């Protein structure tokens, strides 16, 4: 009804993530029926969306094993676009990539210990020789080689962001492997499935920044003046920020960043100008998001603020708010768990005249934070989530996080006995073991908290 | 239960530290079916490794009169791994050891009094000739010469920290006798066994630092984030500092220092920088533990502070908390006796988001404390701690060392008849005689305080 913003909406190219039978990373499988009607052709460099603006470079070829209404991709362009099976995904004609003449691939750490002899001869070579192959930047794709296979990610490519690798281009490898930290970071990057309880308010937030920005027309049409400052409030540990870090990585908006503390931990007068630049820097990359964390920290009430700097600093921030005029196309996002120390002015019509509440999650809140801080945990064929969303009714996000914490926790210390300090790694059967028993949610919602 | 990460693990190598029959410096004894089982054969150079960090390199050889579960060693290699008889310790094959071309070692001041002559040509040339000998940087080893005993301090070695002596090695003596205050400051550092009536919070302490630094594999493989700011909190002379001093010499992590009025002592900025630096560091030293001892005093109540530079200070602190990414593997420890007068943006989730309740000891901590007190005082047959431990309900371990304190000045006050303020130094009988009486004690309790 009001929710509508985030219904999923069928279309003709939005198709369901099926298993490949073409296992090979440039490939992707249509059914014959659907291929006519997006009209796409054999062979055709098609561009694929996934999630949190993630992107992948494919061939499209028909499939008879294939439904109409389902994409077939391996494991690799599934993980490139940030997908499990049975995802929606975007499949779009791309008929423009040119071929690339230098590209810049590095194989990640883990994947390469031992013997480096030539990782361009042994593995790349072969991998690209005569393929045509579309690559983005970005792209993490596996190649076999005779003993094992090696990961590699896409560093740099000739072409803007994807190129086709003709026998012209260049395949640099040369640097250091890409530390697969970097990358378990990269896919661990938080998006809007990471965010639960929060339906409602995710949706106001498209509504308030994301059509405004990505739709303009709609406003000017309809001739309404799109709202320019959104504020997120809550308790402690709701979602502010994870909503912060989520619409940073989903968002067609340039975005940027500012943290509260970070600008008050500068200098007297290198803060109003890092404050200057991030609007000079959001106005200048057109459509964009400033997004303030723990706004409380820069703006309190310019009564209950001793500091000279710091009164100016509010100052300095309301001038920026009315600075924007209607055509910069920015919108200001501002987090807070006081709302009611921020100066008031900054929270008048055409500052931040929008507020959404983040607030404390119902049971089925809590169910979905539990579904989501537990997908990448082992859990025991006994744990009931219901259960748990049942029996933690003060608890917000970041209680729930640290209660999955603790119960892990509690599910090692029952382990303690074949797993010792001292020694250098731990044995590999007593890893593969380790579930998280309900037993273990017991004990940690035994010691759990709200912050009372 | 809980208490299980600290638990001894019964292990083939693991084993208790008996006295030598074979009385060389560079030996120790197993008995032959404990030899066979950790495929050891005679001659084999083996890795010891005691308390608090230290290590010994030594030979293994067989002994008859040795127990399977027991090694036998002499005072020094005892001394070295900073063990008494009946500890346990690590033994591990070391056949990883390159002969050594320099080593520098220094003579003790005190066991080097008169007559130089040479010391390499009476003592150090006869102890290494054809002896093959392993020795670890830091060892001090005892060398027999004619009229006396020298000891000697392992100051630098070749390889990294460990070669044997062959024929090859140069052996440097040249340079100022080590002072042996230094030494005793240094077999008096602080370890887990000289905090007493803390076990759960040191339990505590291993799970959130220890645990996660040296073994974050389980916490991967499990899919949960290890916490990263851990606040010990609790009244006056609990033990804090105390932990803070274990830990730094204990844990296998870098650790890096700081101190509350420390930081604060220093100019407006060149303080901020201070804090970067230590964090810097940290992240540098790969898996690291940061100490911030007396947290208030550097970030309390953004409210409740004045000075603008302080504001700054805890706007940087903040920062750095949230500026190390999950693949740094740098844990945050600060310790308070005023919890709740830290900023609370601090006590939030993935920053100090964890408390270990460094509390009032019961009557067996108490019993503990005052086993650790008086590991080094001389105690009278009729002094009966438990009954120490019994009189002193309101007493923390500060309060504790104190009594003793007191209880030996008490014994000192008894000795004035044959002590003089105005005499050179104290007659040498008078000084064997004491030892410090029950009645003592009871004197030092009637005059105790808590910190009420
Ligand atoms: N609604 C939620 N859905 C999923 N995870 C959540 C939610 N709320 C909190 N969490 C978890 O708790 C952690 C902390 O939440 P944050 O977004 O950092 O808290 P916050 O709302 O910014 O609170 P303040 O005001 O900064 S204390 C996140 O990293 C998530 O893992
Ligand atoms: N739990 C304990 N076990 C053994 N000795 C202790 C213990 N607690 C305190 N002590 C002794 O008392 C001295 C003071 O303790 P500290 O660790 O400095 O106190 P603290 O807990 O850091 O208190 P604050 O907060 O600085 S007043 C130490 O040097 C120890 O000798
Ligand atoms: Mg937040
Ligand atoms: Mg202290």
């Amino acid at each position: 009804l009001s929710t509508a913003i985030l219904k999923q909406k069928n279309r003709p190219n939005r198709l369901i993530v099926d298993e490949a039978i073409n296992e090979d990373n440039s490939v992707v499988s249509l059914s014959q029926p659907k291929m006519d009607e997006l009209q796409l052709f054999r062979g055709d460099t098609v561009l694929l969306k996934g999630k949190k603006r993630r992107e992948a470079v494919c061939i499209v070829l028909s499939d008879d094993t294939c439904s109409d209404e389902k994409i077939r991709m391996n494991a690799v362009v599934r993980n490139n676009l940030r997908v499990r099976l049975g995802d929606v995904i975007s499949i779009q004609p791309c008929p423009d990539v040119k071929y690339g003449k230098r590209i810049h691939v590095l194989p990640i750490d883990d994947t390469v210990e031992g013997i480096t002899g030539n990782l361009f001869e042994v593995y790349l070579k072969p991998y690209f020789l005569e393929a045509y192959r579309p690559i983005r930047k970005g792209d993490i794709f596996l190649v076999r080689g005779g003993m094992r296979a090696v990961e590699f990610k896409v560093v740099e490519t000739d072409p803007s962001p994807y190129c086709i690798v003709a026998p012209d281009t260049v395949i640099h490898c040369e640097g250091e492997p890409i530390k697969r930290e970097d990358e378990e970071e990269s896919l661990n990057e938080v998006g809007y499935d990471d965010i639960g309880g929060c339906r409602k308010q995710l949706a106001q937030i498209k509504e308030m920044v994301e059509l405004p920005l990505r739709h303009p027309a709609l406003f000017k049409a309809i001739g309404v003046k799109p709202p320019r400052g959104i504020l997120l409030y809550g308790p402690p540990g709701t979602g502010k920020t994870l909503i912060a870090r989520a619409v940073a990585n989903e968002t067609g908006a340039f975005f940027f960043l500012i943290n509260g503390p970070e600008i008050m931990s500068k200098l007297a007068g290198e803060s109003e100008s890092n404050l200057r630049k991030a609007f000079e820097e959001a106005e200048k990359n057109a459509p964009a998001i400033i997004f303030i964390d723990e706004l409380d920290a820069i703006a309190p009430k310019r009564e209950k603020t001793h500091g000279e700097v710091e009164r100016r600093i509010v100052s300095q921030l309301l001038t920026l708010m009315d600075g924007l005029k209607q055509r910069a196309h920015v919108i200001v996002m501002a987090a807070t768990n006081r709302p009611n120390s921020i100066d008031p002015a900054l929270r008048r019509f055409g500052r931040f005249d929008r507020e959404v509440d983040i607030g404390i999650p119902d049971a089925t809140g809590r169910l979905e934070i539990l579904q989501i801080h537990t997908k990448n945990m082992k859990l025991a064929d006994d744990v009931d989530l219901e259960q748990v969303a049942n029996e933690t009714h003060g608890h917000v996000g970041a209680d729930l996080a640290a209660l999955c914490s603790e119960a892990a926790l509690q599910a090692i210390r029952k382990k303690m006995d074949l797993i010792d300090l001292e020694d250098e790694t731990i044995d590999a059967e007593v890893m593969n073991s380790l579930a998280v028993t309900m037993d273990d949610f017991r004990w940690a919602l035994s010691q759990s908290n709200p912050s009372a």
